[PDB]
């Protein structure tokens, strides 16, 4: 009973080994760089560029909590500095969870009856042992406040929003990320709270207040994972960089006419994308709002990655909701925790010491792409040509690196994308990803997460199409025939996709 099938994993392209020498890092129209590139050195904390805080309070940039324009009404007409109120509120000793709740609410007065702190109170009072709670309020929380309040000295450059249709990159230091994330913990980002807000209505939540609500047994696990990160980065400043790239394609292939052959496949029911997919493009089965319910209740594939690699969470500050033709590529995030389980069985296990090498820009050699699958009301909706074409184009966009040659592209480490709650058919999604990877000229490493039968079926299908030398176009036309013969006229399907494919090819 083989645990993997196909091309051996050692034969698949990894990184930075099979990842081209980087050009000089520099800001440009499509690339924001928030650190001194001339001073970038291995093992040294990057220096912010510019030296002194420069503020932009407008529609194209993150509205910073430390901004002079971040004001609150006081009474007559006297507008007060919200930043000064944040400083005053957070520079108090917290001995009990109520003190933390009270501090947060001082600069979020409008949410005093709307924000529930039950999970935070229960974590501190009912989950943590006496010594763990003491360490939290005597050392972790004061160290989080200091780095949150250091924000104007750390993030001196305005952060542009990665808005819809923009092809833009942001490179920032892990230290800048820690200061920003300690702010999101203290719920200091302005204009990101109202349910009826229009300005940021198409942006994910960034303030962590939903992580403090309710009684889910999973909240202490999310909190343990995040405090593990905060304890690590406040004790010793991380020295690397992280790049966030929004990619939007205009020109999509005419799939039915794609003459490209299929690429190699490694398929396994054992292993994980983060451990066994090192040096490979790692897929995040994202929500259109990147990170999904990470700052609230979600605990599936995406949320877990965002908890163990917390630097991914800051994409929520500046990443607008993904359109059908967009993806977010994140390079350099570091893994700080290890975990067990998934969803309702998820547990934080221990601290992780990330062994990844850094590239020439001091970024950990870890590339994660966020690609959001569709949510299908009815099962058969996914076989609609427009819905199949959408999934192909989404995966293709996440996998394509325009300009880069095929021999310099690592394999894609992916799995059961859009399954469970979203209603995706694993056999169809596996084919869709195999076709998009072929069009993008990358090999596929596929994880079926315990489903041994799915591993065997994907392998048998792949070997069948490969041996018959069917192109991407040939396979896409078989998907169009399936819809037509079995799904279009279907009122209740009679025949499953893979049997249909074997029959259609073998009888032709
Ligand atoms: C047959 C199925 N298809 C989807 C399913 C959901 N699912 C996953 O998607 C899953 C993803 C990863 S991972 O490699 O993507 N790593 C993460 C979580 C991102 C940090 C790891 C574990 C997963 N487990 C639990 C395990 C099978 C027992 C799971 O149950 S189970």
């Amino acid at each position: 009973d083989k645990k993997w099938l196909g091309t051996p994993i050692e034969e698949m392209r990894r990184m930075p080994r099979c990842g081209i020498r980087l050009p000089l890092l520099r800001p440009s129209a499509n690339h924001t760089v928030t650190i001194r590139v001339d001073l970038l050195r291995a093992g040294e904390v990057p220096k912010p560029f510019p030296t002194h805080y420069k503020d932009l309070w407008d529609n194209k940039h993150v509205k910073m909590p430390c901004s002079e324009q971040n004001l609150y009404p006081v009474e007559e007409r006297t507008a007060g500095s919200r930043w000064e109120l944040i400083q005053t509120a957070l520079l108090n000793k917290f001995t009990r969870p109520q003190n933390l709740k009270d501090a947060i609410l001082k600069y979020n007065v409008a949410y005093s009856k709307k924000w529930d702190f039950t999970a935070l109170i229960d974590f501190w009072d009912k989950v943590l042992e006496e010594a763990e709670a003491q360490h939290l309020y005597q050392s972790i929380l004061p160290d989080m406040v200091k780095i949150a309040l250091c924000l104007p000295n750390i993030c001196t450059q305005p952060i542009p929003l990665l808005a819809a249709a923009m092809n833009h990159s942001i490179t920032m230091s892990q230290e800048q990320i820690a200061s920003l994330l300690a702010n999101a913990f203290f719920c200091t980002f302005p204009r990101r709270n109202a349910k009826m807000k229009s300005e940021y209505s198409s942006y994910p939540d960034i303030n962590f207040n939903r992580l403090f609500e309710g009684r889910s047994s999973r909240k202490p696990e999310k909190l343990k994972t995040l405090f593990c990160y905060f304890r690590r980065v406040t004790a010793a400043a991380p020295t690397g960089l992280v790049t966030f790239t929004r990619q939007s394609l205009e020109d999509f292939p005419e799939w039915e006419r794609c003459e490209k052959p299929l690429t190699r496949l490694h398929v396994t029911y054992e292993g994980t994308i983060e451990e066994n997919g090192q040096g490979m493009l790692q897929v995040d089965f994202a929500n259109r709002f990147v990170g999904g319910g990470v700052t609230s209740a979600g605990l599936v594939q995406e949320e877990i990655r965002f908890l163990i690699n917390p630097e991914l969470i800051i994409s929520r500050l500046f990443t607008e909701v993904l359109d059908h033709n967009e993806c977010l590529i994140i390079t350099g995030t570091e893994q700080y925790s290890e975990y067990t389980g998934y969803a309702e069985t998820y547990r934080w296990s221990r601290s992780h010491e990330d062994g990844s090498e850094r590239d020439d820009w001091q970024r950990r050699c870890t590339e994660i792409v966020a690609i959001d699958a569709l949510h299908f009301r009815r099962y058969l909706d996914q076989f609609v040509p427009e819905k199949m074409r959408r999934e192909l184009n989404k995966a293709y966009c996440g996998f394509l690196r325009p300009g880069v040659s095929s021999e310099n592209l690592s394999a894609v480490a992916t799995g059961n994308w859009g399954c469970g709650a979203f209603g995706g058919d694993a056999r169809l999604k596996a084919l869709i990803q195999i076709l998009a990877a072929a069009a993008a000229e990358r090999d596929v490493v596929y994880f079926t997460f315990g489903d041994s039968e799915l591993m065997r079926d994907i392998y048998s299908m792949h070997i069948f199409l490969t041996e018959r030398k069917l192109t991407v176009g040939d396979v896409y036309k078989l998907l169009l025939r399936y819809y037509n013969e079995e799904c279009r006229n279907c009122s209740t399907p009679d025949i499953k996709l893979y049997p249909f494919i074997y029959h259609a090819v073998e009888s032709c």
